[PDB]
Parts: C-alpha cells; sequence; structure tokens
C-alpha cells in the first residue's frame, strides 16, 4: 500500500504516536510505504514484523535516523547508530552495568530516597511527582553511577536530561531546549572522564563511570573522552527519564482504584504485572527506524536495498492479536504468560545482547516496582482537581499537570 501524501512528515508530528496505527489500520496492513523524513520509508507494525525488523542480516541501523535526533536525544555517532561486532563489543559494556545486581542498587537506592522525602512532602501543599522523580532519578543514577553532583546542580543537571528526551519529536523551542542541553551535559561529563583518566578525580570499578572512562574498543583503544560521556549519558539520561513512567504508574492507580486494594494484599507479584501492563499500556517509545541492508521478501512485500523502515512500537504494543482488549488497563491479563521477545515491546524487542534492545529493562522494571511499592504502602494522598490528561500526539508524552498530590501523610 501507498501513501501518496506530501505532508507526511509533518502529517507525523501532528499524530505522534498514532502515525502508523491510523494507517495500518486504513489500509488494513501490517505495512505501507511513505515519504517521510526526506526519504522512501515502510512503515510496519506487530510482533512478525518485529521479528523481521530484528533481523540483522536484513537491518542496519546505521544512517537510519535524523541527525536532528543524535543532536538531541542520543548524541551523535552514538550505540544507538551501531553495526556488526563493534556495536555488539560495545553493547556488552552497558549490558555488564545493567545485570540484576545493579538493579537491585537503584531500586534499593530509590526506596531510601523515597522513604526520605515523606518529611519533606508532608510540609508541602501540594508536589508534583514529576519534578520530584526527576531530581531523585537523577541524585540515585549520578551517586550510583560514580558520578560527582553538587546539591546546587541536581536540578539543572535533571532538568538537561529531560530536554533531552522532550526534544526528539518535537520542532521549534522544545527540540532547541535539548540542543542546547545536550552540548551542557556533554561536556560536564567529558572533563570528569578526563579527570578519572588521570586519576584526579576518585573512580570505583565496576561503576559506569569507571567502565565508560576504561572501557577499550575492539582496536584495544579507550574511546574519545567526548565519547565516553556521551555512553555515560546513555546511562544517566534514560535513568532519569523512568520519571515518565513512574508517573504513568500513579496515574493509573488513580484512574483505575481497584487495583490498589488489590495490590496492597499482593506481592511483588501484582507490583510486577501491574508494572508491566504500564509499560504495555501508555506511550513512551515511539518507534524505530531502521536501513535495508539488502533487498528482501516478507509477507509478499518486496524491500529494496536502501529504504528506510520504521517499526511501530506503541502499536504492536496494542495490538488485538497479541493483547485481548489492548486499550484497557488490566495488569492481570499477565498472569501466568510465557515470555516472548516480540509480543511486547515498550522497550524494544529481541536479545539485548544481539541487538539493539534496550539493555535499561530490568532497571526499569525494578525502579517502577519500587516506585509502586512505596506509593502503596508508604504514604497516603490526595489527587486534587488538575488537568491529567496525556496526549498521544505529543512524542514523549505525560499527563499535563505532571500528576499533582496534596495533603501528603506517611502511613
Ligand atoms: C525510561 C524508559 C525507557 C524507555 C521507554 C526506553 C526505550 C528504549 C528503546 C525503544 C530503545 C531502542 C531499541 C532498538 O533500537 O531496538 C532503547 C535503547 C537503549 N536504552 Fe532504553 N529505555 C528506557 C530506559 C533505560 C534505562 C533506565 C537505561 C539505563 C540504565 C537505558 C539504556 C538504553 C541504551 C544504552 C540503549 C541503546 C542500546 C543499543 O543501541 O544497543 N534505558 N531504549
Amino acid at each position: 500500500p501507498h501513501d501518496k501524501s506530501l505532508d507526511n512528515s509533518l502529517t507525523l508530528l501532528k499524530e505522534g504516536y498514532l502515525f502508523i496505527k491510523n494507517r495500518t489500520e486504513r489500509y488494513n496492513s501490517d505495512l505501507f510505504q511513505a515519504r517521510l523524513l526526506g526519504k522512501n520509508f515502510i512503515c510496519m507494525t506487530g510482533a512478525e514484523a518485529a521479528k523481521v525488523f530484528y533481523d540483522t542480516d536484513r537491518f542496519q541501523r546505521q544512517n537510519a535516523l535524523p541527525k536532528r535526533v543524535q543532536k538531541s536525544l542520543f548524541g551523535v555517532n552514538a550505540i544507538q547508530g551501531m553495526d556488526g561486532s563493534a556495536h555488539i563489543h560495545r553493547k556488552m559494556l552497558f549490558l555488564s552495568l545493567m545485570t540484576p545486581p545493579h538493579q537491585k542498587r537503584l531500586a534499593e537506592l530509590m526506596t531510601e530516597e523515597w522513604k526520605a522525602a515523606v518529611t519533606r512532602w508532608e510540609k508541602a501543599d501540594e508536589v508534583v511527582l514529576f519534578e520530584e522523580a526527576k531530581e531523585i532519578l537523577c541524585r540515585v543514577a549520578c551517586y550510583w553511577a560514580g558520578v560527582p553532583l553538587k546539591e546546587t546542580e541536581v536540578k539543572e543537571r535533571a532538568d538537561d536530561f529531560i530536554d533531552m528526551v522532550d526534544a526528539f519529536g518535537a520542532v521549534g523551542p522544545r527540540h532547541w531546549k535539548g540542543r542546547r542541553a545536550r552540548p551542557r551535559a556533554e561536556e560536564w561529563i567529558e572533563v570528569m572522564i578526563e579527570d578519572a583518566r588521570a586519576g584526579l578525580l576518585k573512580t570505583t570499578s565496576g561503576t559506569a563511570l569507571h567502565e565508560m572512562a576504561f572501557h577499550t574498543q575492539e582496536d584495544g583503544s579507550q574511546l574519545d573522552s567526548r565519547m565516553a560521556a556521551i555512553e555515560l549519558i546513555n546511562v544517566l539520561r534514560p535513568i532519569v527519564a523512568i520519571s515518565y513512567f513512574l508517573v504513568f504508574s500513579a496515574l493509573a492507580l488513580h484512574e483505575h482504584p481497584k487495583y490498589k486494594e488489590w495490590l496492597r494484599s499482593g506481592n511483588s507479584r501484582e507490583r510486577e504485572m501491574f508494572v508491566q501492563e504500564v509499560r504495555r499500556y501508555y506511550p513512551f517509545g515511539p518507534f524505530l527506524g531502521a536501513l535495508v541492508k539488502k533487498d528482501f521478501v516478507w509477507n509478499n512485500c518486496e524491500f529494496k536495498k536502501g529504504t528506510s523502515v520504521l517499526l511501530d512500537l506503541y502499536g504492536t504494543n496494542h495490538d488485538p492479536r497479541l493483547w485481548d482488549h489492548p486499550d484497557e488497563f488490566r495488569p492481570e491479563r499477565f498472569a501466568e504468560r510465557e515470555e516472548n521477545l516480540f509480543d511486547m515491546i515498550p522497550q524494544g524487542g529481541g536479545h539485548a545482547e544481539k541487538g539493539h534492545r534496550c539493555p535499561g529493562e530490568g532497571i526499569t522494571i525494578e525502579v517502577m516496582k519500587a516506585s509502586l511499592d512505596f506509593l502503596v504502602h508508604q504514604i497516603e494522598y490526595d489527587v486534587p482537581e488538575q488537568s491529567l490528561h496525556y496526549s498521544l500526539a505529543r512524542m514523549p508524552s505525560l499527563p499535563e499537570s505532571g500528576f499533582v498530590m496534596s495533603g501528603i501523610r506517611r502511613k
């Protein structure tokens, strides 16, 4: 099927997470063609398309997405744009820092921070969960990575990281805030990388700052200080970005009260199912870009070498073929469901060690579970009249008010 509009890029800006879905539904097909972001594109959705998208002998990420994305969210020529052994090699560096022990450490640091914040929250009239989450996550990420963070800069650094994330799907001022923040963060961290290499800043083996600073490539040389800052930033920024999920989770608890008592008398199992349903239900990761390496035929369609492709993440996560009542928030849908690396992909599909799948999934899950637990057992609060609406046409999305909590009290 072929969409002939000449304003698809603009249409994409207006539809956000619904661009692809609106069309895979209008053409009654898992894929379609279109001129987007200056190139010929094939958009596809579904778990099977996902399997094809993650087949590395047919798809490469090099030169896939616009530079405007590198200059804002990811950093220029970072791991997101790599392929082959070089990608795998650096991918192992990220994974070694995101294993169960690290996931555990971070969720526990987050847990002690949430508890310490209670004393402060009780005295406040209102609290904006999104802002609280940002600063706390930033403070934890840095501490855990071994990155020095002064009390008077937590706010600024936290905001810089968010400006980066909030700039990939926009034009105008939103994109510019990210375009300026990235340079401030990379510089801040590059000096750190350099002092560590000279032993002027204490670093600890096994921590992100250290590992990024001393990592060696396939040719045996270490990354340019700047690339090491970028790659370390590709660890700190994402963690801070967990803020959006934390807000969505709290919003799910408020929008679907029945589950509150459910989790409160349940265990780690209930929290795990609620946490998964939040990652599946709400929008965060839009879609991914890849480049067709060689000509191949799939689904009776021919993919020419060089054509660009977008894999719909939001849409696949809401595919009725995989999810009964996809558009309903139902944590119980996760009770006893054999794992599958392609049916749900809010943070990518496939194998993390074999492809570009997000290596921070475990951390994302454990931090959300820890944060959910805190909101369920540790405190009591009100959700005053506010705008909780979250647009599906804005990437990333977030409840307008950022989730405001008042009359907070320890439980
Ligand atoms: C907060 C929500 C998060 C979302 C929704 C998210 C989403 C994603 C997506 C969709 C990709 C691309 C997958 C692909 O290209 O196939 C990805 C990659 C990545 N994420 Fe996540 N992520 C998040 C959190 C985290 C955390 C907390 C960390 C660090 C602890 C992290 C580190 C990374 C890295 C390094 C990559 C690049 C991997 C590669 O290219 O091989 N992420 N993530």
